[PDB]
């Protein structure tokens, strides 16, 4: 079942009672219709961000975004293909000399590298703007709806891996953490895998800068489970990958005896 | 039986006088509920320093780098028996001179004499850390439990052992003659071998650096004393190893006839 197929938060249209309440509200609106009217205080308008309006509209403006930012993922590495394709394929005349090849290959590594980075931040740009819509969906119950998290997983999942492309690590923690928080995201290993290298970004940096021994030992501490349950969801539990696992963990944290 | 097996100093809770005035007290705290507050004059909110909560704070945390000092020593070694293994089943494909075997020995026992020291220092500022925990513990009556006697030999005898690895016998002396003092530790070989040591090493200073005379006595003096009774604590008295010890002290020392 595909949560974004009709690309809607919650279908809006039954008690007889709420339609003839509904009716005179209608009419009682009729009478003060007046489209240049501004309230001069927002408590009462700023009601409806709770309505099934507002979180419809706010939610197809991240689908729209989420949709631009995945766009700039899938193009860019159409155009890499390409641009290999094309230049293997070309005629070199003027090159005869191993090193010259050699000198080549580091040039298209370097338009192909620009050309990642430079995609990378784009696209960014564009999960950045449909977390931010997301998050000012107020309704408690429609938050809860199966395609509310359908996409909530989607943009962060896009968000921490584009965000970890941009060697921005210890940015990828706050929206991990509330990423295996949805459903049973908790049981993906990836997720944990992120978490393993971005605890482990932030243990190296309390260590270079000379940062404090409790920081040091947050990190550290919450590397090794990450590590650790990463570990048991891909090769499984009492594996011979987890039985190496827990030796390093043991022998890196610190016991009694 | 453990006295750490809790790991707490004293277990926190029955006169039904003693009910009523804790109930008053308790209403009366409510009335001036206030977390803000800030006591400009520091002599009232030191009284928390005698109370059994703050004993069993500082006792955990003294705990907890005991235990940690001990990992740093005893991975230190779980390393060192693993880099030796190691260092035996690799393939040596460009060694074929004995110099050259004993070339390739040196390094490993530079590495691994380099690695422990780091350990030793490492592990005793957790110990000095742990030292100073309780040394803050300002009630007597919980100086004397079983619990606070066990950890603080411990820690003691732990940073003991590792100062002196330091080769800072010195400084080992004030703190071996506060074991000493604890419990029945006086009786125990170890502690009077170390001093017999530390105040070799006191002796030698003061002969080499031509101090004062009363205190090369002294220092002499003591390191009969301790050597002596180590070795009959060991070998037991009227032994053929007492009477070496004694013909030796017996030489060392000044005697009138």
């Amino acid at each position: 079942v595909d949560e974004l197929l009709k690309g809607e938060l919650v279908p809006e249209n039954l008690t007889e009672d709420q339609k003839k309440k509904k009716k005179e509200i209608m009419e009682q609106e009729s009478l003060w219709k007046n489209p240049d009217f501004k309230g001069y205080n927002k408590t009462f308008q700023e009601l409806h961000q709770l309505s099934k309006t507002f979180a419809n509209n706010q939610f197809r403006l991240a689908l729209s975004n989420y949709q631009s930012g995945v766009n700039t993922i899938m193009k860019n590495r159409d155009w890499v293909e390409q641009y290999r394709k094309e230049e293997a394929e070309k005629k070199r005349l003027d090159e005869k000399w191993y090193w010259q090849k050699v000198d080549r290959k580091a040039r298209e590594e370097r338009v192909v590298y620009r050309e990642k980075m430079k995609a990378k931040q784009d696209a960014l740009n564009y999960f950045s703007k449909a977390i931010n819509h997301l998050d000012e969906i107020k309704n408690p119950d429609l938050r809860e709806r199966p395609e509310f998290k359908r996409l909530l997983s989607d943009v962060y999942r896009s968000w921490i891996m584009a965000e970890y492309d941009l060697q921005n690590l210890p940015q990828t923690i706050p929206i991990l953490e509330l990423y295996i928080e949805i459903d049973d995201n908790e049981k993906e290993y990836p997720a944990h895998k992120y978490l393993a290298s971005a605890y482990s970004f932030e243990e190296n940096m309390i260590k270079k800068t000379k940062g404090p021994d409790d920081m040091l030992f947050k990190y550290r501490y919450k590397k090794n489970v990450h590590l650790l349950r990463a570990t048991e969801l891909k090769y499984g539990k009492d594996s011979p990958e987890y039985k190496h696992i827990v030796n390093v963990i043991n022998r890196d944290e610190v016991i009694s005896v």
